[PDB]
């Protein structure tokens, strides 16, 4: 059942932002690890005094780099004579964030017919304000509201290039990576109880529970036609295997994104070319199934994959499993940084043809039951 | 003139660290730009609950990444009992140099026959001191002293494996990527006031002034074999174009280390490796000088290159420049990261060989002038 109770107009993921400490390093890191292309920057090259902010772009996947300057090159500057390209911005806020929780994820941003009002419906519904709608060259509106702990779902609409105040970047120092990535499937955020979040959350947008079918309870919260997807987890306590949860928060130093989900138009090229660079600068990946699970593939999905190609997910280590109306192929990377916090999925779904409907396969619930008895047929 | 008056027995540069605010996302990019191998760690998987310090090498030359963790992974923890690999290290010291000074490095560390002794010499003679002796592991010895701004000179001395506490990497993990880089030549710092940095030094470790032959004044410290060199730059004040040792100090909030430069074994091999990745994740290069430089270089250097190894400077956008004694191959990296602060020199030495002595071509001098001779030549 799907209610379609948005409270306000939401189009599709448009970018998420991680606050860094230095961002050339971790952009040039992330455009080598995952194939992203140098789009466009905000920073003293372009004026802006306040901080460096790098664009990178797969598709219609975008991330945003930003990190603070020192305040002294913008001391004579007030609100009002700002140089900086994103408003919301505050020297103070970023080196608390990334003191606090390392790097990580600071905005989720979804765009929006009209983000001044999307800004007036979730606060008068109990959402917590961060920043308020800001127009920007008359040609951008952008407004903030407290996600979870500090997360902001950042709101973007556009009256008609990612952002007034950046540049396109030359195309001598924009190589056209491209392992295939394009587009964000859902980011997942940590909690310590589930439940008030989901309330907080639901209430403020009108996002539905979507449903699905140890360690965690979860749910997801999704957008009228199910394309922004925002799951929620929260810990288990009590278990024999400590909580990845709990130890999620106990390393952030609390609640904030744990994984973000990256869609490939082909999930085979996208693993081929992300494990080549694993030790020369990219990402790592989790460790593999058991044979067996491979053993098990062609007796859940032999009817969707043929056997070639569920070699070839075992050559790279691809988790499947399926809804009842689709096939979910996916794999998770290591941590990105220092802490055990935030990593990146890597996802594509196959089904759900109508363009393909949001969620198509699940999110691979069924895949931890499965793993169990690999693990048990793997011994045997 | 060389009066061979170091107060202590120094050997050679051992290693450089960077202090981060996330020493995976830097430590990964510098490997794949540089050609470094990642070869030790000391992190929460080897028990340290303190900081994440990852160690790069390439040949003799030590990179070392350290980044803090949360405060409260170790709030139980006092020195006696620290996980800590680096004893020096303190949280609030990291993020109060992250957030003042953005990426750079904290510390220049060299060889020395006894580190306690070093310590005790050194602050008898004036040395401010920055972490007294401590001895790990019954088997090395570190101590620090300031050295400028909030760089600091580190003392290691070993009685007989980086350091106790850390692990070599699994050889998965561990790619041997090598572009020839080979080992420190020396390292720069940038400070207000030349005459009293010197004095400081020089007076602390008996250091001798190592002598040459707009914008900046500049000084060479060096050991008693010349191998530990250790140029000072102040600003010029007053001229048209402004000073970048000034900007430096603007941008870095004071003094900091300038550059680091690099020996190559052949600097033709190290760049056109390098500039494959300048796009893809690496370190980008200074401008090229003009045709007309190079033109120039034969009447100069055309003893020492043949006209073919000349026009690969010119393909690579090299300079050379020579003393009385030798010849001097070098280029120049756009700065590391956010700020207009550190960059990376690469450099080969020709002639001086008894082995080859500190030095040898001197620091490129000579290029100045030539340069802007260049800059009207090319006008012409
Ligand atoms: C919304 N939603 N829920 C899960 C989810 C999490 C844990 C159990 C069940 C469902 C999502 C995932 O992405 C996900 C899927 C499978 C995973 N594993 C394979 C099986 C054994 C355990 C590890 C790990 C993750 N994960 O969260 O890292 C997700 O997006
Ligand atoms: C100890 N010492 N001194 C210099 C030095 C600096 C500036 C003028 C003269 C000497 C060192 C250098 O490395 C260096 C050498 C040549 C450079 N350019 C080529 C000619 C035109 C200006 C730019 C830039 C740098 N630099 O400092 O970036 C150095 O190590
Ligand atoms: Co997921
Ligand atoms: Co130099």
């Amino acid at each position: 059942k799907n209610p379609k109770s948005d409270k306000f107009k939401v189009k599709r993921f448009h970018h998420i932002e991680f606050w860094c400490g230095d961002a050339t390093n971790v952009a040039r890191r992330f455009s080598w690890g995952l194939g992203m292309r140098f789009s466009a920057k905000s920073d003293l090259s372009t004026g802006n005094m306040v901080h460096a902010s790098y664009l990178l772009t797969s598709g219609d996947l975008r991330f945003l780099f930003t990190a603070p300057y020192s305040p002294s090159l913008s001391a004579g500057e007030i609100k009002p004579t700002t140089t900086a390209s994103i408003p919301s911005f505050d020297h103070g806020s970023c080196r608390s964030f990334f003191s606090s929780h390392g790097l990580g994820v600071r905005a989720v941003a979804i765009e929006v017919e009209d983000a001044e009002s999307a800004f007036s419906i979730s606060v008068a519904n109990g959402a917590i304000p961060s920043s308020p709608p800001i127009v920007l060259n008359e040609a951008v509106t952008i407004a903030e509201v407290k996600l979870y702990g500090d997360v902001v779902l950042r709101y973007v609409s556009y009256k008609a290039e990612f952002l007034p105040g950046f540049e396109r970047v030359e195309d001598a120092s924009s190589f056209p990576l491209d392992y295939g990535i394009r587009r964000l499937d859902h980011a997942v955020g940590n909690v310590p109880e589930l439940g008030p979040a989901l309330t907080y959350v639901a209430g403020f947008t009108g996002f539905h529970q979507f449903a699905e079918f140890s360690g965690l309870n979860s749910a997801v919260l999704a957008s009228n036609d199910e394309m922004v997807l925002l799951p929620i987890n929260e810990p288990v306590h009590g278990t024999k295997r400590k909580s990845q949860i709990q130890t999620y928060l106990e390393h952030n130093e609390g609640a904030g994104l744990q994984h973000l989900a990256l869609m490939s138009e082909d999930i085979f090229r996208t693993l081929r070319e992300m494990r080549k660079r694993s030790s020369i600068g990219g990402f790592d990946f989790m460790p593999s199934p058991p044979p067996t699970y491979y053993q098990n593939l062609k007796k859940r999905v032999g009817d969707v994959l043929s056997d070639d190609q569920i070699k070839e997910c075992e050559e790279l280590g691809i988790l499947v499993d399926r809804d009842d109306q689709g096939t979910l192929l996916q794999i998770f990377t290591k941590p990105l940084g220092d802490r055990p916090t935030i990593f990146i999925e890597i996802i594509q779904r196959v089904g759900c043809m109508m363009y393909q409907s949001g969620g198509c396969g699940g999110f691979g619930k069924g895949n931890f039951s499965e793993l169990f008895k690999s693990i048990e047929e793997y011994e045997k």
